[PDB]
């Protein structure tokens, strides 16, 4: 059920993001959830390198 | 809102269940043009949001009473 719409242009820093989760690939859209240091959960689009370099870190 | 671009913040994915008393509504909002189903995102004087369908005649009227003055 839960998907990404509108993705954020804001390029997070790496350290306050605390975890990001995946969306059901049943979603029209492909998008990737961070959850920052305050809770927000913020879409972010996969096929943007800076996600992609997070997300290969993040797992460490 | 804890979530930012999701559906769920985006979209009403279940209307009101019953028709709210006007003096509650001063504003509203539309939802994404990427949801599944049509929506309008009614706002109160606390600007907390009750999700509605625009189909609905009180829906409707409710916006027109606000525009119309």
């Amino acid at each position: 059920e839960l998907c990404c719409l509108v993705y954020t242009s804001w390029q997070i820093p790496q350290k306050f993001i605390v975890d990001y989760s995946e969306t059901s690939p049943q979603c029209p859209k492909p998008g990737v959830i961070l959850l920052t240091k305050r809770g927000r959960q913020i879409c972010a689009d996969p096929n943007k390198k800076w996600v992609q370099k997070y997300i290969s870190d993040l797992k460490l």
